[PDB]
């Protein structure tokens, strides 16, 4: 088992709370790649891309605020 | 029960001043994190996680404060 | 009764302010989903969509300068 | 009469000298809660929040600012 | 009537001489533990350490101070 | 007489500098909504809402110019 | 006469180097503040209220790094 | 049963008075070791170690105290 | 076997309680830098390299908080 | 005419050369208390501020300077 | 009238010579203590109690000196 | 060989990582340069130089973040 | 000829050194200030003041260092 | 075999109770100066140098500890 | 050969470790200068910068660490 | 000939590094200011004005590193 | 012509060996106290009260050698 | 030939063990001197001074040490 800190259990909230929306927006750009010109494709993957937009930022300042909240902990150690 | 100071008791008051604030980040981040495009999930967490950055500076920087305080007491005993 | 600090006090201001400016968005996207070409519906969910969007910006905004100037007084205690 | 030192005093001159700020920001905070999107509310409580900001940065400075004159000179009676 | 030598009496008139500094700030430590972002709240408690910081020091470093102008004329009694 | 600081005061130069825009506004919209299709009252209209907003934003970029020549003098306080 | 340290001889260079440009900006606001959509009024309101947000960050960032040069001069006095 | 004299006394009058602050630094050190990102170890391991620090001191300059006191006797036996 | 204080077995403590975090943070960079767009290597490397900066801080805080301990008691071997 | 040694005519040439600054800093922190947004007060403010502290500690770093002299000649009376 | 010797009249013309230090000392410790954090009052203060220090110091080290005068020409007696 | 430290390896496993990265955009520019109407040349531009974006904000953003675990340790030294 | 000791000389090796750093300080500020916006005079003015701050800090911390060497030398005639 | 007295073996007993720290730091030196920003060297030259001050400090201050017991016997022989 | 004490062989071993990064600094300022635009310079430059500004900080808290060993042991020759 | 020290070479190589920016930014201002419109003269004084702030921004970013670099080794004088 | 002995001599060959040395002291502290913050003034009083501390105690610490010479020759004429 | 005691051999033997460190601290404050922030000069400086506080107290405190042995051996004379 590789070792993971808060910072990386926080990370893998995300990574597990969402199921596979890495898989669905690789999916969803696959089809929408062979043909890009459907509607149904396009709407598609603009509700994958959209969703995996905001799950990497907050994802991203998430750890960046635990991060910020750690250091000023350690700071006051010395 | 184990021993507590002056200085855990002064992080104690921010510990039990808080009911549930370290429950209620986490679970706050686990609702964010199955679904990380919700406004009202979103503006939960934002409430929280700034709620618990300034609840673990002031502790942090209360518990500084008090030693710097003792410690220019115990410099003065020789 | 859950905790609740000052940001958390700040950002239900805003959420009792509107009364059910929530429930109201997602009527609003109900009845417009199931038909997306009425006028009156069309311009009713243009002026609740827009209405919670200033509403979500305003109360994550407030939440956040509140914040700044709570991070700034704890980083005088030291 | 409670007692007040000479940081309380310096702390309390930005109290009064302010008439009712901390009541002016808590009711333009109560007019935009009601009515998130009046221009003449959010207006007014930019200028209200901002001038919040900045006396609770002047006042907090302040303090810190004669507290480390004093312990600079309390360090010279040893 | 528990009895007082000459240092005893100086550090307590900086103990009568704040009133119930130990107690405001004890005071304003429990109203900001359990609600740790007002910044009334954090104004008062940071202008309330700061003025029990300066008190303890000028406390320590005044019993000290007539510790060596004693323990100076004692050495010349031999 | 309510307080106001300078930033209130500089958002107060806008507010009284224009006459009654905000009335004249809210008096054109009336008229325009009793009959909107008049172009002399939808280029009135057009002309006052316009108006408006330049009026709001160079307010509000104002206000926000000056805050940030103001703290970051109070920033050089400590 | 009033008193006027070395601090301040560089604070009012700045006062004295600029002519009236605390004049010339509140005289930029009082023309604009009266009619907010002049191009002429705003481009000149726009390069004032910008020479005097620099105007009064040079005078502050001084300021305080002669008081950084001089502080560490007198820290050496004993 | 080991010899103690009368500083061995007043050292472990600190030894026993922390319960076991010894093996608390040190618990709470292991569990910091293991995940050195989460705020609640961190805050718990800063009470601990500015708490281990305070009682080093007391415990350091009270034995240094009472040896300075027993020197000056001991000095006016011959 | 080399020899290790107890600033070296504090030390030690972070090395062995992180697992191969000198090691997982090498092997996000070496991944990253053969593709640095990829999000998810993005995501992977800024929770190790924010995991890896905690780690490195609280490990030389807590030498460095050990060593003021220890340079103080024998300061009263003398 | 009370009585005064050399340090306190030390600490009174810093009291005499500056004019009134102990009045020039309490005057425009009641300046600035009423109005704590004005760049012109602020800067004032901070020129007089940071000139007062490097009064204070110039006297106090002096004091004890001359204290250091004089103890040391006290000293080889015996 | 009160007998007094050689060393008694040496020991009061430091005690005539201050003219009331030991109440300006007493006077300027019950000002501080009412409030410890006024620069003026710690500034006095400093200079009060660092003019007692080296009057008891001058003095007690003055009699130690003709005592050792006056020892050495009894010795002579015999 | 040329010298090489720490910073310099992190720095140039981003530059080894990429293998010519440095060159396609250079010569995506010179293709598009002689021809900037080609959607073929203007959509292999567009993914070069936002590859070669990102690659040059995590190459400084890396040595940044190792310059700042580098001198935090550094600063304890002494 | 005025009396200079060694540490005079020390001193006046920097300010002879500089050869009218003084000066180009002066006349640095003198151009800034009555154009506080010219790039040519902030950068001008940022490398003087800036070499002006490391000439100060030099100096000064020269001259203590010399004096720590003397007072450990006379320390040991008696 | 040279001669060795008591305190040259109270300072060997440190000589060989760190077994190569006089080694280990000057090869924790070396591996630095060839590359003073590897986080791993760094955090092993603190944990080394800060384990040989505390060495070199406890030696130091053991040796004169007993060469003041000693002093005080040979004294009382005559 | 000119004399060299061991704060200068440590601050030596700094200076033969790194091979040329007092010119590898000097020869990519001499780069940049001439077109301080190019990503290539300017990510050499700070690769570059940042290994110099740690290795100048290494250098000189390692000449201070032994520096303070050394007085430590120099003061306990008397 | 006047002074320069080692920042003011640094902000000079700047300066000679860029042969006549200053003029060329000057004189594309000219042109550019007598006829905004024409393309090949918005596109000209566009590539000169990016090229003035990454010169200027190197410039003083340079000359604030090499000053911390140097602010401490003087804090390593004493 | 007043009485001088040996001591005497000895203490005025440091009266005359500076020669207005407690004037510069003098004249350099009554510059200072006019305005505490020109660096200029400030390093010419650390260089001047530095340089009397030292003079001050060569003096005294020289008195006090040749007075011990003295009194061990005194002692056997009996 | 001049004489020289055994204090005097073994103050020159400090003397003559360095070879000219009163000629290069000389050298190295005066190339210091002409250019107070060069990094190279500043850290040669450092390593100098340093190295010739620990030459001037190891100096001083070897020939108060053997004073204080031929002191008690001339004391036994009688």
């Amino acid at each position: 088992t590789p070792w993971s800190g808060y910072l990386d259990d926080v990370s893998a909230k995300f990574d597990t709370g969402v199921d596979n929306l890495q898989t669905q927006v690789t999916e969803a750009l696959d089809k929408l790649a062979a043909k890009p010109s459907d509607p149904a494709l396009l709407a598609a993957y603009q509700s994958k891309l959209s969703e995996y937009n905001l799950y990497r930022n907050a994802q991203s300042n998430t750890v960046k605020a635990f991060k910020d909240i750690d250091a000023a902990i350690i700071q006051n150690f010395r």
